[PDB]
């Protein structure tokens, strides 16, 4: 009746770590082995709160820390819903960022205290595995300077250490980068489980 079939992968990362050249690659070699899958991406910008926080991204509007903090969470429980619905069918989610972007680009870029940023997430889905596409920023949008990304590189830290978390050095070649995460995925538990749920 209740149990979790289909299994969830989110891609974390600094922004142009490569997330979305490793998901869509993800998402089409389970594609080929006949594996249901939705690939899906936060934040979403089509709803009413995404299209709030588009603004903020574009710097077409201003809004406080803590505003615009807590609309990037509500657009993720706006899908909660879905989420659960397509993994009790068997259905697998690709997702490109979640909670973990949520805290360590708010508590890096805004200063905003860690635990403040995790509570409005918890009770979220928690994913089976989280790929982290690790690459220090060493070399349009809000966050975009360099100066920002360093600090969200240290805040993204707060995670290292959890078993759902699997580091990924993304400054190999990308079909390397690729082989990597496909063999960590065939690590991943075959049978239906309980939901699980942030930060448990
Ligand atoms: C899910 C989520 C995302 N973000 C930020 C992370 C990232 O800095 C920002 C960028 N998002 C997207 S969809 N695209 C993007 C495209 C180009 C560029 Cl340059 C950038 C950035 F400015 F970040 F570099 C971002 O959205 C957050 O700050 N909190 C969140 O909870």
């Amino acid at each position: 009746d209740d149990k979790k079939k289909g299994k969830f992968i989110v891609f974390e990362g600094l922004d142009r770590s490569g997330k979305s050249t490793q998901s869509k690659l993800l998402v089409e070699y389970l594609k080929n082995n006949n594996v249901e899958v939705k690939h899906l991406y936060f934040p979403n910008r089509e709803t009413g709160i995404g299209q709030i926080i588009s603004k903020y991204l574009k710097m077409e509007n201003s809004m406080s820390n803590e505003t615009i903090h807590l609309l990037f969470s509500a657009n993720r429980w706006e899908h909660m819903n879905e989420i659960k619905s397509l993994l009790l069918k068997g259905i697998w989610v690709v997702c490109d960022r979640y909670a973990y972007s949520g805290v360590a680009y708010s508590s890096g870029a805004l200063n905003l205290n860690k635990t403040w940023c995790m509570n409005p997430d918890q009770g979220l889905i928690k994913p089976d595995v989280v790929f982290y596409l690790n690459v220090p920023p060493n070399y349009e949008e809000i966050y975009e300077k360099v100066e920002t990304q360093k600090k969200i590189y240290e805040t993204y830290k707060h995670f290292a250490h959890e078993d759902y978390w699997i580091n990924i050095d993304a400054t190999r070649k990308i079909e390397d980068i690729h082989n990597d995460i496909v063999k960590e995925v065939t690590k991943i538990k075959v049978e239906p489980e309980e939901f699980n749920f942030l930060w448990s």
